[PDB]
């Protein structure tokens, strides 16, 4: 069985690698890549995503989010207050300010350090889930707007034909931004390009391990649980590494540097921070080792967790059973 610890693996394909997005991810699993929930995949040097990122300033955050944490400083929720609209350019200059900026740190285990001890105490602004594309539509190569799509994969796989979309989202970052424990949509892959600024460090539980990660998320978030049978769906939820390591569940941390993919891969919960501020670009994919995964994904019926329009026939075809459950809490 190769990567047995479920270590995070990092692959520096060559340019002629890099040219089969498909058969690439076939390969980093043969590897034992999948076992660790997340890796990262370093680009050929002859590559680029576009030319310059000099003129994107004009973009709009339509609804920025300050992200107010309740709890203790290693096990905290977090909700997203709704801010006015704001330009790329304006987001940029709150980040820099004194009251955002990343503080003096030696290294990246100092920052992690500091996030850790004082998150709680900082209410970060994220621009989050902004439909859109940083990929020039000349780069031919893991251009993550030019993907087979999920409603295909299924069609290839399972001969059905069904509705819906598959597009990319942008994320704009500052200090102390922060994503919740959480496995994707249906427990599809994830993959994350890091297009410019500063780091973003990661967690992430093994697969095979994801259980041990929701038992401990049931006991240290009690109300929330009696609520909803996967509240993680709800992706407010956060637990330290120091809490994660006291009571024994796998796990491993890595940081993101831009120019940098990382892929997360089925029942890979994952969660982290970002250290100042950035843009990174991701979607969502399938492969056939997915549709197992998604068959036996969980849900949140409960009415919190609120989803994208294409989730639905995923649901409809791989879970029948649960489907009109899940649709009552989507109505
Ligand atoms: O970068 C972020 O805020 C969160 N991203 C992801 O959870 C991902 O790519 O799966
Ligand atoms: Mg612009
Ligand atoms: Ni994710
Ligand atoms: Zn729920």
């Amino acid at each position: 069985a190769q990567n047995p610890n479920c270590n995070i693996m990092i692959f520096h394909p060559t340019k002629e690698e890099f040219n089969d997005f498909d058969k690439y991810i076939a390969y980093m699993e043969s590897q034992g890549a999948h076992r660790a929930g997340l890796a990262k995949i370093i680009p050929p040097k002859e590559w680029k995503a576009r030319e310059t990122y000099d003129n994107i300033s004009e973009i709009l955050i339509a609804t920025p989010l300050q992200q107010v944490a309740s709890g203790r400083a290693g096990v905290f929720t977090q909700y997203h207050k709704k801010k006015k609209a704001m330009t790329v350019g304006e987001y940029r200059h709150l980040a820099n300010s004194k009251k955002y900026q990343t503080p003096p740190h030696q290294n990246f285990e100092d920052l992690e350090r500091k996030y850790w001890k004082n998150r709680i105490y900082n209410s970060p602004i994220y621009g989050a889930d902004i439909s859109g594309s940083l990929f020039d539509e000349n780069t031919k190569q893991w251009n993550l707007g030019h993907l087979g799509t999920i409603q295909d994969l299924l069609e290839k796989e399972c001969g059905v034909v069904i509705e819906g979309v598959n597009t990319p989202y942008l994320y704009f970052g500052m200090w102390k931004t922060t994503f919740a424990w959480h496995t994707e949509d249906m427990d599809l892959y994830s993959i994350n390009y890091l297009h410019l600024g500063e780091p973003k460090t990661w967690y992430v539980v093994p697969p095979e391990h994801g259980q041990r990660l929701e038992r401990l998320a049931r006991e240290l978030f009690p109300g929330s649980s009696r609520g909803c049978g996967a509240f993680l769906r709800h992706k407010v939820a956060l637990i330290s590494p120091t809490v994660l390591k006291e009571n024994g569940i796998p796990f491993n941390r890595i940081t993101q540097e831009a120019g940098e993919f990382m892929v997360t891969f089925p029942y890979g919960y994952h969660a982290g921070f970002n250290h100042g501020f950035n843009c990174a670009e991701a979607i969502n994919f399938a492969t056939p080792r997915w549709i197992d995964y998604g068959k036996m994904a969980s849900q949140c019926s409960c009415g919190e967790a609120r989803v994208t329009f294409s989730m639905d026939a995923f649901v409809r075809i791989l879970q029948p059973e649960r489907y009109d459950l899940w649709k009552r809490g989507q109505d």
